[PDB]
This record gives C-alpha cells, sequence and structure tokens, in this order.
C-alpha cells in the first residue's frame, strides 16, 4: 500500500497540479482521488496511463476536484472500448456532481445520464460523525464530513487495506476535532489566515504534541520557496 | 495591432494550454478572448501580468473556456484593489455564465451577482447573422453565432482597430458559409472528422482558391507533429 501525490497544489497554482492522491493498494486496485482540469495532465506527467485505474473518489463538486472527470469518460468510452470503471462518491454530492456541475451531459458525446460513464459507487455519509462503506474484499474507505465553504459539502476520507488504517486524507478549513487513529495524515495547508483553508499556523497552533511525524501538507499555494511537518512531494512515491 | 496566441491546445490537450487569444490595440487597449483553468497559467507563461489586462471576451460557457474567471475575479477584487474591468458577453450568453458555469456564485468569496466581479458589457447577437457592437473610439466587435454542439450557443468574434477589419477569430465546427472579407482568419481545427469541431480534411476540401495564406489553425489535439495554412504557434507575436 503507496501513495503518490499526481498534484500537490491548490485551486489556483501554476507550478503545481491540482492536489490528487495516487493510492494502489495491497490487491492491485489503483484508486484516484478527486480528478480536477490538471489532473489527466498530471497523470500524463507522472508517466502512469490512464488505463490502469480501477475507480476515482470525489470529494469537491468544484471545478479543480471534478474537472478532468469528463475527460475521464471521453478516454473510456471511445478509445478503451467503454469500460466503465469506479466513480466512488458519497450520496449527497450525487445529484450535485451530474445536474449542476457537469452541465447536466458531457459536452462531446451530449444527450444520458452518470450511469452511463461510470459505475457510480453512492458511498454512505451523514453530519454528525464518520462512515465508513466496504469496497472490494480488502477496500475500507471512511468518509468524514468536512466544512469548505458554506452551503456545500466536502468530506475527508480515510484508507483501510486488509483491516489497518494505512493514510488519512483530508481533501478543508482548520477543523478542530481532528482523529489523527491513523498512520500517516495528509492535511490541506495554506499560507494565508482565513478563507476556507486550513493555514500553515492554525496547524502549528495545535502541534506541541510530536505527532509531527505523521502529518504531511499539500493543497498550498503557489509560492513555495519553504515544523517538522513534512510538505508532500509532487511526483514522490510512497 | 497584434495577436498573441496564449494557448492553442483543444479542451484535452496536455503540450498547448487552452486556445485563447491576447489581442492589443493600437489604443493600448489589452483584450483576451477567451478564459479557461489554464490561461491564467499561460498568462503567467507568457510573462505578461494580470493587471494589464483592460477586457475579456467569452465565446463559451464551458470548462476550457470560462475555468480561469474565478480565478481572475480573485485576483482583482482582492491583489488589486477591486479593479473592475471588461467582460465582454454576448447577451444570450449572460444568465448562463453566472447562474449555471460559475455555480450562481464564486467558492472563495461565496454570496452577489456578476456585476460585482466584471462591467459586464452586454454585446447584441442574433442568430441570422452577424453583429456590431462598439467598445471605445476605434474598437468594434462583429459577433457571428456559430455551432459548436446542440442547444447551446457558440460565436466567433472579428475584430476591427479604427475602421479597419484586423483579424476573424472563429474560436465551431466545420462551417460551410464563411466570410474571409477580413484581413486574418483563426480557424478551430481538429484531426478527426465528426464530433463537434472543424477538422483539417474539412478545411482542405474548402481550400483550392489561394486564399491559404490568411488562414492560420489553432484549437487541435495534443499529437501535434506536423497545405499553405500556417498553424498558430503558441508563444509567437503578431
Ligand atoms: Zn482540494
Ligand atoms: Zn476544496
Ligand atoms: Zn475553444
Ligand atoms: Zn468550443
Amino acid at each position: 500500500t503507496q501513495i503518490r501525490m499526481v498534484g500537490t497544489g491548490s485551486a489556483f497554482s501554476k507550478k503545481f497540479y491540482n492536489n490528487s492522491a495516487l493510492v494502489t493498494f495491497t490487491n492491485g486496485y489503483n484508486l484516484l482521488i478527486d480528478c480536477g482540469h490538471s489532473v489527466p495532465k498530471g497523470l500524463h506527467d507522472a508517466d502512469i496511463p490512464l488505463e490502469s485505474i480501477d475507480g476515482i473518489l470525489i470529494t469537491h463538486t468544484h471545478a479543480d476536484h471534478i474537472g478532468g472527470l469528463e475527460e475521464v469518460a471521453l478516454y473510456n468510452k471511445f478509445v478503451l472500448g467503454g469500460r466503465k470503471i469506479d466513480l466512488l462518491v458519497p450520496n449527497t454530492l450525487v445529484e450535485s456532481l451530474w445536474e449542476n456541475s457537469l452541465k447536466g451531459g458531457l459536452r462531446y458525446s451530449d444527450t444520458l445520464s452518470l450511469s452511463d460513464y461510470f459505475t457510480v459507487r453512492s458511498l454512505k455519509t451523514f453530519t454528525s460523525g464518520a462512515a465508513r462503506t466496504q469496497l472490494e474484499e480488502n477496500i475500507a474507505i471512511k468518509l468524514y464530513p468536512t466544512f469548505h465553504v458554506s452551503h456545500m459539502a466536502s468530506y475527508a476520507v480515510g484508507l483501510e487495506d486488509r483491516g489497518e488504517d494505512k493514510v488519512f486524507y483530508s481533501s478543508t478549513i482548520f477543523d478542530e476535532y481532528l482523529i489523527d487513529t491513523y498512520s500517516w495524515v495528509f492535511h490541506d495547508c495554506q499560507f494565508f489566515t482565513g478563507g476556507v483553508h486550513a493555514s500553515l499556523d492554525e496547524l502549528l497552533n495545535y502541534i506541541p504534541e510530536e505527532d509531527q511525524d505523521r502529518v504531511f501538507l499539500m493543497h498550498y499555494g503557489d509560492n513555495m520557496e519553504d515544523g517538522r511537518m513534512r510538505f508532500a512531494l509532487q511526483g514522490r512515491t510512497y
């Protein structure tokens, strides 16, 4: 079980791609978390063919995480002979994904629903706590509803491979009640206080406890020229 | 009056940016045609600061031409002290731009309408022919409704500087009835017959007339390793 950060920058970064995770499990299952407009290019830069993708997980209904979904359905239905793959989407983000964010239909293959391009795996969610959803024989996913922008639902995902909790992926603002009960933690990081992201200073305000060895930062601004926490390096495996 | 192609690739290209034109007129007016998700990065690569942008023209309500509009409003309202600039939008693409394509509101500066981030210049259009709309003392724009995808309106733009027709920008499928009554013509080009783009072979089917000196190709696929018509070179001025 190893992870590869396809992109690491924020929504408006120009040096790094859209923050997306490329997780490959012990049973050969390759999972991608979020697929923005520049994520398929980040996959083409990392020299991983898109034919190896088995499932895609979605935590946003915004451009930087769903931008490349139309391109993925383009590649699968046209070149790959309509290979319908997994689109792991939480239940509350299903109707908001197709009818709204994808204009109720794709551009090049106009009208059809989302079930024609992907095998929609509606994951279970609610608002007062976490939620577990099994996928394969040893692929489990814990979903935590994170607060990003008002009147919109974002989610954090945890991954369990054959029982053991492997990595906690936040995909979120500075949430006071964390769980890091996980081996590794990748957390959204910002360089300016306020807004709709967890800032670096807010992370250092909750840091004297030596859990810093586990924390990894991501989803940051473009001016990057940079305490025990190590940033997620784009193009670095495991 | 010179043009600079910021990006030249199609929606799914990875080597070139989103097809966008950077036009600077004789009166110092700098105009950008279409602003997709990778266009602000294409501006950062071309070493043109975004503070010099005077107006933005929109011919699509799709991701590859409106993706970067939220980033432009981000830069202007936050860093530039709320410098409201020109957003040249045809009349029929106004209500479809804000309520639908921009989720009825931006992410980082949540609720407000489009008039708070830009000075909406509603351009005049109709479906049976071209339409002229004056902007400044010597900035005129001719809008031709092009057919892209069904049940959606796209537009081609022509630019007249102090009277003379300078360039015809198609931004479209293979339209049989063209006007090239213009000095220069930039046309969408595709490498595969069918779809919703004008293909290269369809252009060569309408080519024995020696008007090829005027035609320039753009908005093409990524496999580019390539009759008198010359392709638009990314990063080439005038
Ligand atoms: Zn993100
Ligand atoms: Zn987010
Ligand atoms: Zn285009
Ligand atoms: Zn188009």
